[PDB]
């Protein structure tokens, strides 16, 4: 991947190192997170007017 | 919920934000962990004194 | 276990606390992962010198 390998190696030196592959994973855990969360906030705030109000909140439970 | 809109909403400005659901959700992970290492640990504790002693940890292996 | 106590038992004081049961469990998450990576890595760089370079990143997708 040529994209990609420029990614993990951050300081450019054309290798990938330890620190790099460790660093790279933990940042992608985190995105992969965050992405989620937003997907199911996104999702119950009917309004996306970016909060959450008691209804919507309410209108989130099939159980 | 009643109650649990209102514990997720900190500020009780009567909405949910980002945020909001972002520290939710880490303090309820944080929780349901230490509740279940607790429940094995007062579990190896036969005599709930609050330590484990050779012989419990001992008498806690079934192989 | 003989040395497992000993290990979990920081203070030596003949007893396992909760902080200590706490920690140890935390101690062997990151262990467990740090050892699963590098066994990644180590397997990436083929001509183990410490560092990966494209081609190896390269001659490492299946699809
Ligand atoms: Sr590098
Ligand atoms: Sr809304
Ligand atoms: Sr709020
Ligand atoms: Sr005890
Ligand atoms: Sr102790
Ligand atoms: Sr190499």
């Amino acid at each position: 991947a040529e994209a990609l390998f420029k990614e993990i190696d951050v300081n450019g030196d054309g290798a990938v190192s330890y620190e790099e592959v460790k660093a790279f994973v933990s940042k992608k855990r985190a995105i992969k997170n965050e992405q989620l969360l937003q997907l199911i906030f996104k999702s119950i705030d009917a309004d996306g007017n970016g909060e959450i109000d008691q209804n919507e909140f309410a209108k989130f439970y099939g159980s």
